[PDB]
């Protein structure tokens, strides 16, 4: 996260991390059994964390818990990011808590201007690099789908919106996938992609939650 700030110790109780011998890609807990990322993410043996806040340091609070099964969505192309969303399910339930806690999924989309709340690991830095222990956090809206496809011409999908500042300073990074946009109290948005971090011009890209509520279900119910 670039431009953000630190979020507070288990402020965002959904937030996961997925590791495999180190951070790689956020997620989000939906219920006791189920973990959503983004399709770019995934890989075999991920071991999905919970609670956490400084993710080099056992706090107290966290959970670690390996996946039993992954499942990508069908439709996903890995050239073009369309699609990019991901199925986890823990092989035990989480204990859920004030600090490990599902968030729900949409009822139907978010309109553009609607604030939303975005979280990760990633880097903070949109030249060069610096990776925080600790959760960052931003408050950015949801972008007109005109001003997205404008910005990323021939790359933008119905499954996909922008989220951000076309100003730059202040966006999702490197790391940062997989995790959430979430909206009023609704999980919209899955960290997807983009050119360069915090750059004017080129905000982030996120998966469209809202189109897959269906499938998650049915995905989960029979899985
Ligand atoms: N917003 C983003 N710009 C580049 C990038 C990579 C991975 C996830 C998000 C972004
Ligand atoms: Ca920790």
């Amino acid at each position: 996260i670039v431009g953000g700030y630190t979020c507070g110790a288990n402020t965002v109780p959904y937030q996961v991390s997925l590791n495999s011998g180190y951070h790689f890609c956020g997620g989000s807990l939906i219920n006791s059994q189920w973990v959503v990322s983004a399709a770019h993410c995934y890989k075999s043996g991920i071991q999905v964390r919970l609670g956490e806040d400084n993710i080099n340091v056992v706090e107290g609070n966290e959970q670690f818990i390996s996946a039993s099964k992954s499942i990508v969505h069908p439709s996903y192309n890995s050239n073009t990011l369309n699609n990019d969303i991901m199925l986890i399910k823990l092989k035990s339930a989480a204990s859920l808590n004030s600090r490990v806690a599902s968030i729900s999924l949409p009822t139907s989309c978010a309109s553009a201007g609607t604030q939303c709340l975005i979280s990760g690991w990633g880097n903070t830095k949109s030249s060069g690099t610096s990776y925080p222990d600790v959760l960052k956090c931003l408050k950015a809206p949801i972008l007109s789908d005109s001003s997205c496809k404008s910005a990323y011409p021939g790359q933008i999908t119905s499954n996909m919106f922008c989220a951000g500042y076309l100003e730059g300073g202040k966006d999702s990074c490197q790391g940062d996938s997989g995790g959430p946009v979430v909206c009023s109290g609704k999980l919209q948005g899955i960290v997807s992609w983009g050119s360069g971090c915090a750059q004017k011009n080129k905000p982030g890209v996120y998966t469209k939650v809202c189109n897959y509520v269906s499938w998650i279900k049915q995905t989960i119910a029979s899985n």
